[PDB]
């Protein structure tokens, strides 16, 4: 498994800060810090991931979830990321991500960004 | 908050099957049974969503994580929804997904799949 | 193929109305008109189209793009839908969207809404 | 306008070749040669660009689109990329797209891929 590769402190090409513990059943819990956005200091993530990847040289799935609240600021949003783990010297998470806000009926069709993120462990 | 209007047994356009507890923090925590695709019986979610929502008719963000894997099978990919819960009598979460598989480098392009599902609580 | 089954007028849950022409060779060309956003009147329509598609009840895949720009508005922003056309007696376009802005580097990634519309012909 | 920096070939971290002429009106028009997939040789694509951009440094809207049928191969579907331009030095399109499979109505859940690419001159 990659429990020991995933935990950790990660940071994408924002300079976001994502830091996490994985756990030997698939649990993924920690903090996010976005450099962007209607975003302050940490907010609480969950999330999970394969705890028993192929062995073939393929990534490891895994997702989170951060909803925009925390005791500074209530963006009424959250994001999902959803990606795969690849390890070794330069070890990155590679993912897409929906945002999703909430919205009046009206709005609802324009209620969710997507995008990319890729984290380093440097 | 929507803690009560969350918290339940969902079902979406597929016959899958979404049974979340709302936490009064913001935790969404559950199982998930897919009606398609390479799964079986129950799998562990978790996920957030916004526990104190705009009061202008708004809906309530949130997001949610499988990693399917569960003891029958491991399908090395995870999905994560994020989307909007609508209250009132005809209640729904609308979301938008991503189901990322883990991949070789090679194949990392054709990773992930997008796709949206409306869940209710009929 | 299907270039008699899409050719003509669409209409999507938003009732925006998209109309459009199949060439024999795989165009699409026409015009869209959205009922929400920084959008008035009709807006040139190009795509493309399988004019061959697979015989086993399977759906006919296409896309196309609009750029928001016409004789009264421009919004400096570009849809494009990714979808398949499935014929029959309730005859629908099932597609996903991405509507792209243009952004400052600083705002880039909020660049991107997704979403997704279900054409049918009445 | 950007009609002079978007026409030309473009190549994206895949290996990719995008070959393109802008319109004055917000045309595009030009060939697509995948380096993977389904796909072999040149296909035909389609799109449209914001003629006529914000001059406040944002970038320029596009999209486009390819049907992945030509003389050699017929794969089914079609990919549509949303994003934009961006001038200068390492001019660069920043893109995200949807790929789409023509599938049976029992797999539509899963016909829809989706990515991102950017596309360099060099």
């Amino acid at each position: 498994r990659d429990e020991a590769g995933i935990t950790g402190t990660w940071y994408n090409q924002l300079g976001s800060t994502f830091i996490v513990t994985a756990g030997a059943d698939g649990a993924l819990t920690g903090t996010y810090e976005s450099a962007v956005g209607n975003a302050e200091s940490r907010y609480v993530l969950t999330g999970r991931y394969d705890s028993a990847p192929a062995t073939d040289g393929s990534g490891t799935a895994l997702g989170w979830t951060v909803a925009w609240k925390n005791n500074y600021r209530n963006a009424h949003s959250a994001t999902t990321w959803s990606g795969q783990y690849v390890g070794g010297a330069q070890a990155r998470i590679n993912t897409q991500w929906l945002l999703t806000s909430g919205t009046t009926e009206a709005n609802a069709w324009a209620s969710t960004l997507v995008g990319h993120d890729t984290f380093t462990k440097v």
